[PDB]
């Protein structure tokens, strides 16, 4: 969980995609940085874009190599994305664990979201009393066609 959308990855691979046309897999600090633009950020020509730019090439090249790969900035789009979902990656991802069973358990899902996160999530899944059943499960299944939390919505 608190991880990029399928929708995401797509512009952020299309985006390095768009300005890498050599397929290096990686571009310069001016070009990486103009390519952030695209996705809505005021980092460009602009001195505050450029002092927090100051802060991003530090994290993705610390070796001073003078470029950035595509895995390099979305290393540091982990740490933003940190406290912030959408409902189409923390669907998918507990797909992945529960696929050994048909549910999750508050426990589980706590593992893919630690903070709040997790609270607002159980908030809105469905509960789950089948035969494998514990206090803290949850049909994650049936979340995908049924919530609680906006039940006046």
């Amino acid at each position: 969980g608190s991880s990029i959308s399928q929708e995401q990855m797509n512009e952020f691979r299309a985006s390095f995609n768009h300005f890498d046309r050599d397929h290096s897999g990686t571009l310069g600090p001016e070009e990486f940085k103009a390519c952030l633009i695209s996705l809505g950020y005021d980092i460009g020509n602009d001195p505050q874009g450029e002092a927090e730019f100051a802060r991003i090439m530090s994290i993705v090249d610390p070796n001073r190599l003078g470029v950035v790969t595509f895995q390099a900035f979305i290393d540091f789009m982990s740490r933003e994305t940190a406290d912030t979902d959408t409902a189409d990656q923390v669907m998918a991802s507990f797909k992945i664990l529960a696929g050994d069973k048909n549910y999750i358990t508050m426990d589980e899902l706590r593992r893919e979201l630690p903070p709040d996160q997790a609270e607002y999530c159980i908030a809105r899944m469905a509960p789950y009393t089948g035969p494998d059943s514990v206090p803290g499960a949850l049909d994650y299944m049936s979340f995908s066609t049924a919530l609680y939390g906006e039940s006046d919505l």
